């Protein structure tokens, strides 16, 4: 019914009024779910309008973010990223140095290869057992750094719950079938600055980006970006179309948890940040939040009622989702 976010290259994203979900009658309370739905079945992104979580919230969020990684580098790295099962704390991708193990043919790539010009901060749930948040001290303006942030975890953790629902509906099981799965929130939100950085850097360094391409782990991703540019999801024809940001949009992805889920009836697809499409001098610095919502660690996860007729066509044998994830996390260590 909204025209779509993104309409090109046989790329279509649904522009999807979210309040319609939870505040329409029962009629436009399953349009909008269906909507939500197919569009995770074709394209594995939507972008929702007037969600719950609050514009000027947002906004309070990302001065936030912004003060984190204003931080002194020494500072940042006392909060480091120790453990893919922890998966928490800050990280900016370094250069692969050459050493007498290393391999000759890999020599001239490790050589030329070129880091992702980003640096990252990962928050999970606060009170799961044996995985405490390593928060940066509370002083000067990091003061409230800790209280924003598990406000917008919690806020996000309420979302992810209510996408489900409308994916739940949409496919006509229960409406609450994806709560128990999904109950502990065990997310992880990832705070995203990618510098300014000379537009040169890019033909210096060729094939350099933002954020290599890749496909998310989890059930679905909450992307709140600004509106600087450069996400790009893959066409079905192969190509990378530009996901231009829309004002107070929040752009949502099913991960490969939830395409194995579903049977693969649900897309995850392969998206990167590049450069953005304007041509200048030097390109800002881009903030973006990456919320990955995931199933419960302890969730089996098996092919969803309605996804297959028969059982020859189950896809995937039944895996647990924190094992799952944590592979993912540690498999490029
Ligand atoms: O920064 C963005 O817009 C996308 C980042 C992303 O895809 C990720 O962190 O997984
Ligand atoms: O926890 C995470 N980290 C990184 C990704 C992909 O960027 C993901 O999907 N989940
Ligand atoms: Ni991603």
């Amino acid at each position: 019914m909204e025209k779509a976010a993104v309409n090109e290259d046989g790329l279509v994203i649904p522009l999807i009024d979210f309040s319609k979900f939870l505040e329409g009658d029962e009629t436009l309370k399953l349009e909008t779910a269906k909507a939500i739905l197919h569009g995770f079945q074709t394209a594995g992104f939507i972008y929702l309008k007037n969600i719950p979580i609050q514009p000027d919230f947002r906004e309070h969020v990302f001065n936030t973010s912004a003060k984190f990684f204003k931080l002194p580098k020494e500072k940042k790295l006392e909060v480091g990223w120790t453990t893919p099962e922890a998966n928490r704390g800050y990280s900016a991708p370094g250069r692969e140095k050459v050493t007498q193990l290393t391999d000759p043919a890999e020599i001239e790539k490790i050589r030329s290869a070129a880091p992702d010009i980003k640096e990252s901060y990962e928050i999970g749930r606060e009170d799961e057992p044996g995985h405490p948040n390593p928060w940066p001290a509370e002083q000067d303006d990091l003061v409230g750094f800790k209280s924003t942030m598990n406000n917008f975890f919690d806020q996000c953790k309420a979302l992810h719950i209510e996408v489900m629902r409308a994916i739940a509906v949409g496919m006509g099981i229960d409406a609450n079938y994806f709560d128990s799965f999904v109950d502990v929130g065990d997310n992880i939100l990832r705070l995203l600055h990618y510098p300014a950085v000379k537009s040169e850097v890019f033909k210096i360094n060729p094939g350099q980006v933002r954020a290599g391409e890749h496909t998310d782990y989890g059930s679905i991703t909450l992307l709140f970006q600004d509106s600087r540019g450069g996400l790009q999801v893959k066409s079905p024809n192969g190509q990378f179309i530009d996901a231009t940001p829309i004002e107070n949009t929040v752009v949502v992805n099913a991960g490969d948890l939830l395409a194995r889920w579903s049977n693969d009836t649900i897309k995850s697809t392969v998206h990167r940040v590049v450069e953005p499409p304007k041509q200048e001098d030097v390109h800002p610095p881009r903030y973006s939040i990456a919320y990955f919502c995931n199933p419960n660690h302890k969730s089996y996860i098996e092919a969803i009622p309605g996804t297959y007729a028969a059982e020859s066509e189950r896809k995937y044998e039944g895996i647990n989702s924190g094992k799952y994830l944590v592979q993912r996390l540690a498999a490029t260590y």
